[PDB]
């Protein structure tokens, strides 16, 4: 399952998708 990483420095909420 996709989950999201939150190191961003974006809007997206997300940086890079870490597979759980």
């Amino acid at each position: 399952r996709w989950v999201a990483r939150r190191d961003y420095r974006g809007d997206m909420g997300f940086d890079y998708w870490v597979w759980e």
